[PDB]
């Protein structure tokens, strides 16, 4: 429902080298900040922690890990709990294993944590950030989240502004589970900017870095709205919504930095392609064409098109063609031999989408294990994460070999779109006969209440949201760099099931005002 509101977009160069100019300026001054020597600890971490939320830490990789390595070899005990919690948070979001045992002194000899902390908001808030960054072996921060949620919920009617927003949002959602640009954005804008004791070198540079951003990722979703109209599907295939702007939302959630505008730009365009697919596969295609066209994709020849109605053969055609171009575009860094490994997947995704279709027809509820081992694939998100490595320059060939088996970090933040989708679409796909939906399964297979199984679909999610935290832990299989796209993809479905349109406004319609 966006029109022509994004067909162009022409960049006003003046503005965005202004913008450029300064913000070297304000960068180098905040890179002296980060490596101030007489600086003490909590003021360090809320240096580091308040960069991070302005959405400028990619420009200080390198300075906020030495300093948070220097933390972590050095061990001291701060001794209370805002800045423990603040130390845990931080050092685990990095990858470094500090134990847990530092919030050992803000319990008592059960292990429970003092009541008397209750009325400690500032440590409430940063232990409630820090409970959702927790692993299977955190047992001390079981009762964490619980505890600091109670309290804050009862505090916060009372705070003054921002703090108090700042609570009410945390409570609704959490930073580490939060889609990175949306964050940022309500940051800025909503609490540091309202912030009495804001360091205005911060809060300008995060809003003209903010604002300078967010022109490239209008000419990359102008470039690929151009694109999406060249395929005319609107005339020729009128069973598929302009769904253009929601799945840019969705690459610009898995990577917003500059250095990842090709990456952006290929995966939005396999995201456009697969939405069609799926809605092919949901409301159009019978029995028989479905299964003509799992054939086909599977060959990925174009001989097969003949086999295929003419509705399809418009699909069919545009995704051989959109390979093509990938493959063109990687040439020149001789990358193009990559670009299978995303062919794979999304045959895989068509298998699957047939079975379900399958399954659908013959009335099949599956148990559970059977359920996922085919549900899983029809989230699409292997096929997303694999995607995503595409345009990223630095994905080698062992990348794409590691992600191929299904690495527990991508297989939990699979689980955790398709849980939360099943728990979601349940009523509605009940409605439309679907009787192979995810709880139903559960339901039959347990033999429990619709209550009791989204229940364990919810633990299953929580479970795999502790195998991610696990999975960011050093030393890491390949580099952060290409682990952080999965745990973005798993961020992205804690935003689409609390619906994207104020999203869409906040982060590719409005800038920050300065
Ligand atoms: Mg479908
Ligand atoms: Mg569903």
């Amino acid at each position: 429902l966006w029109g022509d509101q994004f067909l162009s977009f022409s960049i006003d160069n003046q503005v965005a080298e202004k913008y450029a100019q300064e913000i070297e300026a304000l960068k180098e001054q905040t890179r002296s900040m980060l490596l101030a020597t007489g600086r003490k600890l909590a003021d360090t971490l809320n240096l580091i922690d308040i960069i991070e939320r302005l959405g400028i830490s990619y420009h200080f990789e390198k300075e906020i890990d030495e300093i948070l390595d220097q933390i972590y070899n050095q061990n001291s005990n701060c001794n209370d709990l805002c800045t423990s919690a603040l130390q845990f948070r931080l050092l685990r979001q990095h990858g470094f294993n500090i134990s847990p045992e530092i919030f050992s002194k803000f319990q008592d000899e059960n292990g429970k944590f003092k009541e008397s902390l209750a009325s400690d908001v500032l440590g409430l808030l940063n232990l409630y950030e820090a409970s959702h960054v927790r692993t299977h072996a955190d047992d001390i921060l079981e009762d964490a989240l619980a505890f600091s949620t109670i309290h804050l919920e009862s505090a916060a009617p009372h705070l003054k502004s921002p703090l108090r927003e700042q609570v009410t949002h945390a409570l609704e959602q959490c930073l580490h589970k939060g889609v990175p640009r949306v964050e940022t954005r309500f940051f800025i804008s909503s609490i540091y900017d309202k912030e009495q004791s804001k360091n205005n070198v911060l809060l300008r540079f995060a809003k003209l870095d903010f604002n300078l951003l967010q022109m490239l990722h209008k000419q990359e979703l102008a470039q690929v709205s151009r694109w999406w109209k060249d395929l005319d599907f609107v005339t020729t295939l009128p069973y598929a919504r302009d769904r253009v702007v929601e799945c840019y939302f969705w690459a610009l959630g898995v990577y917003f930095e500059p250095q990842y505008s090709q990456a952006r730009v290929m995966l939005v365009k396999t995201i456009s392609m697969i939405s069609i697919v799926d809605d092919t596969f949901d409301a159009y295609g019978t029995v028989k064409e479905l299964e003509a066209y799992t054939d086909a994709i599977q060959r990925w020849d174009i001989n097969e098109i003949d086999r295929l109605p003419d509705y399809m053969k418009i699909s069919y055609k545009a995704i051989l063609d959109l390979y093509k171009d990938y493959e063109k575009e990687l040439s020149s860094a001789g990358r193009s031999h990559i670009v299978c490994h995303a062919i794979e997947r999304m045959k895989e995704v068509v298998r699957n989408y047939n079975v379900e279709s399958t399954w659908f027809i013959e009335g099949y509820t599956p148990p559970v294990s059977e359920y996922l081992s085919n549900a899983l694939a029809t989230t699409t998100y292997y096929y997303l994460a694999t995607t995503s490595y595409l345009g990223m320059k630095s994905a080698t060939e062992q990348d794409f070999e590691w992600l191929s088996k299904n690495p527990k970090i991508l297989e939990a933040s699979v689980i955790i779109c398709r849980v939360i989708d099943d728990t979601a679409t349940y009523e509605v796909e009940k409605s439309r006969g679907q009787i192979a939906t995810g709880i139903e399964c559960c339901m039959r297979d347990y033999g429990i209440s619709t209550k009791e199984a989204m229940a364990k679909f919810q633990n299953m999610a929580e479970t795999a949201w502790k195998d991610i935290n696990e999975g960011l832990l050093r030393p890491t299989p390949v580099s952060t760099e290409f682990l952080t796209p999965i745990l973005n993809l798993a961020r992205i479905v804690e935003v689409t099931y609390i619906v994207l349109k104020p999203h869409i406004i906040n982060l590719l319609v409005d800038s920050i005002k300065i």
